[PDB]
């Protein structure tokens, strides 16, 4: 069995996959509304996970990939402390997650070629690893 391969969308100038990195865990969807540019864009993710882990003080761990340029480790916390939070940071082991989240990307000019973005989400404390994401964003070979 090959290893599978994710779509999640195309943009006008990206084209957005990814595959299950490190253990593989229970699955994730993943939506986005509308397909991010990389030139810039904002919308809507959608994500539906039934966790294995209660998603509370989740951070990502970001390993971002420059056409094989790797760049320095990213860590953002997603849940935080008390409110202000996404009602998802309350899930529990096993509470299906079932949520959308607004975004903005400011975007890259002069964007071509392959980036990757490994996303390594780890929540729970104790904390132990959620889920790795491996996301490949083509820039469309025919826009800029
Ligand atoms: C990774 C591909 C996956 C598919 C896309 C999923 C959609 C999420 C993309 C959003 C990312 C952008 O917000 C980041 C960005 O553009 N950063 C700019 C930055 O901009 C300012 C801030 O803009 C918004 O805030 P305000 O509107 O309040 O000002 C950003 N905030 C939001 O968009 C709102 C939320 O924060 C979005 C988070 C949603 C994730 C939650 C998922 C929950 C899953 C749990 C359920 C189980 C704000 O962002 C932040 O503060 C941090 C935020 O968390 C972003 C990182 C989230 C993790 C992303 C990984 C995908 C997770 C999906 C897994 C399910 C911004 O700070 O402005 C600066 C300028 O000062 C700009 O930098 P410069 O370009 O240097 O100026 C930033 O631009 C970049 O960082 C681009 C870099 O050059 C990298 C180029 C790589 C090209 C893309 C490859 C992938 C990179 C993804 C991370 C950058
Ligand atoms: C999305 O873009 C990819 C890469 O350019 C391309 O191979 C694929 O055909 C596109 N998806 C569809 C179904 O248009
Ligand atoms: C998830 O919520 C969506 C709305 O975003 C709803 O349409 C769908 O039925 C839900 N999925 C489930 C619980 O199967």
């Amino acid at each position: 069995e090959a290893q599978k391969q994710y779509w999640v969308c195309n943009s006008s100038d990206a084209s957005i996959s990814y595959t299950y990195c490190d253990k593989m865990q229970y699955p994730i969807s993943i939506n986005v509304n509308p397909c991010i540019e990389l030139k810039g864009s904002k919308g809507l993710l959608h994500i539906f996970y039934i966790p294995r882990r209660d998603l509370k003080q989740l951070y990502f761990n970001l390993y971002i990939t420059v056409n094989t340029m790797n760049l320095p480790k990213r860590k953002e916390v997603i849940c935080r402390g008390s409110d202000d939070d996404y009602s998802f940071c309350r899930a529990l082991k096993g509470e299906t997650v079932n949520t959308t989240i607004s975004f903005s990307f400011k975007g890259i000019k002069f964007s071509k070629g392959k980036y990757k973005c490994v996303v390594e989400a780890i929540s729970g404390s104790p904390e132990e690893m959620l889920f790795c994401l491996e996301f490949v964003i083509l820039h469309q070979p025919n826009s800029n």
